[PDB]
């Protein structure tokens, strides 16, 4: 007896195209998404070239339209030079991404004044998401208040961060956040097994107390999002390991295991992988789209999942209960039992759908 | 220049059919909904007979399918005799409604133990909404905690209530709530003009301090819902006035006025009339459905709106800015400039759509 879920949405993926296609491309990363029960992804802008201007966005849109197998929206990235220049294309993007700490990106902003300039110039009705760790969460929240608008905090990983966000919500501030599966299901206790290269990720893996604080504060978490950040094993095991984990294929099985164990409900999961992504990012419904999962099947995560070109996973060896059996996307069978059955280019840019534009005052 | 909105959802309407059809019926109340920019309604069970058992629900479903002009879901009502009997039909309903205070209903429960029995027997994945005023909000929240599930509080009207809910959310408790327009736009200051009959409503109109507390605590309000509660002028002005106001045709114009004045944003409005209703009640998307509004048109609310059979309104004389120009429902023009253009029976029970069933574990 399968369970039918709506089309799930991952608001934080790195699909590496253009410029890092040995790590992943639109076709492989969206195959991974479909196999993970994800029918819509929002792709981050830290590509090569980065998606920081209109020509780069135009290129990325065409590469995604030609390669994506599921539907998508593309983020724009904030840079030290593009505030005030994105107004014509802003509404065609998922939102604006700010990189406020060291990570796999060349887009770090060097002054809080640059953050303010982005918050002041980006259209006020459109999403802003921030990579903001530890005190940076408080700092970007201050900038959001000074500019009288909302912000969404990416990949929250620490007790410190979730409690700060909790305090902000208690004061009625317009802040939302997401948590990635590695920060719910891995911790410092796993660094022995992973090693220092594979274990590299931003935010870094937390303590057991960090993990327990995220679970205890599930009510504060608006979304789950994978932060699918594929890099090859050679890169992760080499001299200058880039941070990041692949995660599209493992996110839903990990979370279904937690549902089966009573750690959160099916509804809690669907709020965080469907309804809240829709409402925060104004992402449209997908007609005739659903995911069928088998909640009884027990399996062990292998050394690599079938689709991501990362060809490794930090969850290797974990026992899960729950698997994706079938995905239907817009009336077509997109995935069955290990086979993706829609070609590259089946996926569409949801921001071009009439129902996918963000509503605004004239 | 019109603004396109998605199909708005009102999770709290009284359509009076069966048994009170001089006040409203499915055809007239859903005409009123469409003229108010509402494309989906959830109808309350305090009809005659009340929707408290499977035969009554079956009758109401057929009357709604034959009369509704917009889409709908029907609540079941909790009674002193039906706990443990609704399991076969529960998933076909919008949710379960509990009447916990005196109001226009014969369904009051006489003991908190009866509330517990409903929370224990109603399927745990399906919505429960409560009419719960003042301390009753705290009482039903306790019952929800004892039974380890969520609750949604109808028509919050008082500083006391919104602050209690705020405190509960700060403790991470699974509670949501809605506020009706009369509790945002009318107060004791209006009882002089309304008189004691017309002014009768449950919860009663609040003080200016109550109104100001609801606005100040907008972040705590998950949904707006009209509590459209039509009664004729003869009834409202007679010896034993029933409580309630009609409100479908005035809700969106009142709230658009507030948006135009900067009291809340367009997004704040759409979270509360679209996204949060969807996610709390698991209501499906409506394909090819949207509402076009004109935000510049200033008008004065007349002594009665065109469609509701209530034929009166407590908002008479208020100046508003914002009007519904066109509604498209599932690919058909449903309303233009004062004319409803879909017939009775165009509307459908969304709980029968594949995408409208509430997901559950097997
Ligand atoms: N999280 C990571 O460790 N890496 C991400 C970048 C990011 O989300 O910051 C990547 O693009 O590789
Ligand atoms: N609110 C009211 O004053 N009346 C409502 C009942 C209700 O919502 O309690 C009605 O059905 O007339
Ligand atoms: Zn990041
Ligand atoms: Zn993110
Ligand atoms: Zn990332
Ligand atoms: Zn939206
Ligand atoms: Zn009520
Ligand atoms: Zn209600
Ligand atoms: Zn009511
Ligand atoms: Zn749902």
């Amino acid at each position: 007896k399968l369970v039918r879920l709506p089309g799930l949405i991952d608001v934080h993926v790195h699909l590496r195209e253009p410029g890092g296609t040995h790590k992943e491309d639109f076709a492989s990363g969206t195959a991974a998404a479909l196999a993970g029960g994800i029918t819509m992804v929002c792709a981050m802008p830290n590509t090569r070239p980065p998606i920081i201007d209109g020509p780069a966005l135009a290129l990325a849109q065409k590469l995604a339209e030609a390669g994506a197998r599921c539907d998508f929206a593309l983020f724009l990235g904030a840079s030290s030079e593009n505030a005030g220049t994105l107004g014509t294309v802003a509404g065609s993007a998922a939102g604006l991404k700010l990189y406020l700490n060291e990570t796999y990106s060349e887009l770090r902003l060097d002054s809080v004044v640059q953050w303010m300039e982005h918050f002041e110039t980006w259209p006020s009705h459109l999403p802003i998401v921030a990579h903001a760790e530890q005190q940076t969460v408080a700092a970007v929240l201050m900038v959001a208040q000074l500019t009288q608008r909302s912000v969404h905090i990416c990949h929250v990983a620490r007790k410190e961060e979730i409690l700060l966000i909790k305090a902000a919500k208690a004061r009625g501030l317009p802040v939302t956040c997401e948590v990635a599966p590695h920060h719910l299901f891995l911790s410092h206790d796993d660094l022995e097994r992973l090693g220092p290269g594979k274990g590299e990720v931003r935010p870094e893996l937390g303590s057991r107390q960090d993990v327990e604080a995220l679970w205890e504060n599930m009510a504060v978490i608006d979304c789950f999002a994978s932060d699918h950040a594929p890099h090859t094993l050679e890169e992760k095991c080499g001299s200058r390991p880039p941070p990041g984990f692949p995660g599209l294929e493992t996110m839903l099985p990990l979370l279904l295991t937690a549902v089966s164990e009573g750690r959160l409900s099916l509804d809690d999961l669907l709020q965080r992988l469907h309804h809240n992504p829709r409402r925060i990012f104004h992402l449209p419904p997908q007609e005739d789209t659903y995911v069928e999962v088998d909640l009884e099947h027990e399996w062990t995560i292998p050394s690599h999942m079938p689709f991501s070109k990362a060809h490794w996973t930090p969850f290797e060896g974990q026992k899960v209960k729950g698997t994706v059996r079938r995905v239907v996307l817009r009336g077509e069978v997109a995935y069955i039992d290990g086979q993706v059955l829609v070609p590259p280019g089946y996926g569409q840019d949801v921001r071009k759908w009439p129902q996918g534009a963000v509503p605004q005052l004239p």
